[PDB]
């Protein structure tokens, strides 16, 4: 179904845009230039120069994804400034009019999101060899070293390992409905593979992010003004907006692909009232809106679990418990990758790693036998 | 429609709710269906107290399970809030936490007292042979002596049936949109229309069922909840369940869907944004029983009726898109008049102003919807 869920890229924008038309080349040239002008202490003086151009010449909608991530790149850079305090509470008219207009004509929030610097912002360098980290590009960054190609692209390789587990997800229900238990169990077996490769590909992460890089530099430009002492009340949209505007920094929470398995599961993330759930739920809103269509029509099918747990058959148990298995690896793994990438260099705040363990325990205690 | 529990009758209330459960629980029943005498006499929270620990597994069918989530959520308030009078209980005893906690998880809803609960599965015909009026119906549950529970929760049913008809033409919409069929589209959107001004009709008899100074002094103490209440700061102890309190909001007809579907079906990004209105009602979805928001989500995953009339050209179209529109703002302003005379007034006898912008904002949004 059209939630569009490419079945090669899955939730990934396929062959996003590069160019916009030449009447947004003062967005682009900020947007290209973004390590430059905030080196030199120029691009907050190219930002407030800005006429106020109409997005009504970003007609497909992959230019107007490109746009989105051409403004909130800026929008970032703008605020954080060169990344140690400097900081803007009101975004100039010229620039947070469209960006708001835009953000609503595609109905995700007015500042830089998951889908946006990921799910948008690539290149092949060779239009006819695969999709590998070597023949692939950003299209933007925020400052020189900042290792957001390794971040980026690493998050995006993962993202498409896991998504050709999702063209199988229609032959579950399928099966389900039909009662065609070997089916059932082919599907499942291939989907805890497809996870099972996605691990593989997120080892690729320590050759290309360097931790120091990351906290110090790229984690800066990718927070957000809800919840943070630096902009307490949030950010002015000045001319869309009276009041100043509370807006959650950029998460892979905002994709979703990495919530979508645990829906197909059973595994009850979002439910209930704690942090870790209402978290998740509240990213949601941060997905495009084909996005958040795919999740919860995920919920209104017959429970997969449930299906499993009244069948007496081990093949049937074990198939399941792979997929849940591979959640587990990833989730664990993921917490070695942030002790790595937070915690060390936050050592020369841990509501995260409660977090963290909190969501895989989740996963953990799904399994129907180990223990 | 798929099968989202719609009703092409009464919609989204549940058809001809349960009365009674089996005699296994008479326990509970004998409390809920008393307790008007027992909480002004004062016999209720002991009788709470000391109530064996009853299992959930003896409920099969749905209509039994959604009367027993009505009893347990009733008991509930009862024994939180006692007589209304500020003196609140913070633990809720596991012989009657436990159970309703179990029951609660099987039917994807939270442990606390819910629209469904109170409206949808609250009623019951005095004569079988006549129609769904006030004068032939009733309620299942009341708290106290003159609540106007009766009134309210009523007069809230009558309306979503009254809205709720206009549910059987949403098919009608998106096929003709995808037939490219003009004539049947305006029609189906005028009848939605119909439906939704007739509803308001049906809301003029709120004044005649409920007195503002009974609903605001004692029928809204019962409803309450604790998520961000300061009486139950950290919310309510579901004693042998969770080890640690939990919060939980208070009943919402923001809690049915189809008070909700109208903004998703006409393009009224209500959710949108973060605001108080758009986080609120969003919320408010996971109080809704699973086939509704299932339902919900079904609906914000179809073409755009909004984009589909803006398209056109169509002059005719867009009057009977308007006319949508308008009906839900005249619902909400009506709305607005009913908040003041049965909330500001009677506070102001004993701030809440965030109160009416609260409101004004959802209006504000369906408002600015209108195409001309
Ligand atoms: C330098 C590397 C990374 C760091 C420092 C990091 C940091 C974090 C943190 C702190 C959280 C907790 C929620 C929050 O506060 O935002 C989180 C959650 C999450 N991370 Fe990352 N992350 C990294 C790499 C990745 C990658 C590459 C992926 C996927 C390709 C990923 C997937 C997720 C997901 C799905 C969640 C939501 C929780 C869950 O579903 O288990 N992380 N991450
Ligand atoms: C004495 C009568 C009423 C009072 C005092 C009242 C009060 C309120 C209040 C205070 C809110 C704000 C949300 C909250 O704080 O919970 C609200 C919202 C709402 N009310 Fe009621 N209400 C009354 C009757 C009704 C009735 C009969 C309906 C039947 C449909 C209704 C439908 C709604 C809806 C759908 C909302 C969600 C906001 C929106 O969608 O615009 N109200 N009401
Ligand atoms: N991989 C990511 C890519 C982009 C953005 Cl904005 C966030 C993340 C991320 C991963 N884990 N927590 N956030
Ligand atoms: N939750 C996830 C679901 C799917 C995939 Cl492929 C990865 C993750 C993940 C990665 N890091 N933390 N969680
Ligand atoms: N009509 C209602 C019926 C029952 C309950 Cl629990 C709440 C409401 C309501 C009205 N306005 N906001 N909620
Ligand atoms: N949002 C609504 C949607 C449908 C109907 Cl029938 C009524 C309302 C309503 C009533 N009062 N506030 N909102």
């Amino acid at each position: 179904k059209e939630y569009h869920i490419d079945e090669e890229v899955g939730f990934a924008l396929p062959n996003p845009q590069e160019n916009l038309p030449d009447f947004y080349n003062d967005w682009m040239f900020i947007a290209k230039h973004l390590p430059d002008l905030i080196e030199s202490g120029q691009l907050r003086e190219r930002v407030e120069k800005l006429n106020m151009l109409s997005i009504d010449h970003l007609t497909d909608h992959k230019s107007q994804r490109l746009a989105r991530l051409v403004l909130g790149c800026i929008t970032m850079a703008y605020v954080w400034g060169k990344g140690h305090g400097d900081v803007r509470k009101v975004l100039p008219r010229n620039i947070a009019v469209p960006y708001c207009q835009l953000s609503k004509k595609l109905e995700l929030p007015p500042i830089l999101v998951y889908a946006d610097c990921v799910l948008a912002n690539w290149k092949k360098k060779d239009p006819n060899k695969p999709l590998t980290y070597e023949n692939m590009d950003v299209l933007f960054s925020f400052r020189d070293g900042d290792c957001s190609k390794g971040f980026f692209l690493v998050s995006l390789l993962v993202e498409i390992a896991a998504a050709s587990a999702i063209k199988v997800i229609p032959t579950v229900f399928k099966a389900m409905q039909m009662q065609e238990r070997d089916t059932l169990l082919k599907a499942l077996l291939e989907i805890a593979s497809c996870l099972e490769k996605a691990l593989q590909v997120f080892h690729q992460i320590h050759d290309h992010v360097n931790p120091k890089a990351f906290f110090s530099v790229l984690r800066i430009y990718l927070s957000g003004w809800k919840g943070n002492p630096q902009l307490s009340d949030g950010l002015v949209y000045e001319g869309f907006w009276e009041d100043p505007k509370e807006f959650a920094g950029g998460s892979a929470g905002q994709s979703s692909v990495f919530q979508c398995f645990d829906v197909l599961l059973g595994i009850q993330q979002t439910a209930g009232g704690g942090h870790a759930a209402q978290f998740l739920q509240d990213m949601r809103r941060y997905m495009p809106p084909a996005h958040r269509n795919f999740l919860c029509s995920l919920e209104s099918n017959p429970s997969v679990r449930e299906f499993v747990l009244s069948k007496g058959d081990a093949g049937l148990r074990e198939a399941y418990d792979a997929c849940v298995k591979a959640l587990v690896s990833l989730r664990s793994y993921h917490l070695q990758i942030v002790t790595k990438y937070i915690l060390i260099p936050a050592s020369q705040g841990t509501d995260l790693m409660n977090f963290l363990k909190t969501v895989r325990s989740t996963t953990e205690k799904s399994l129907l036998k180990e223990g």
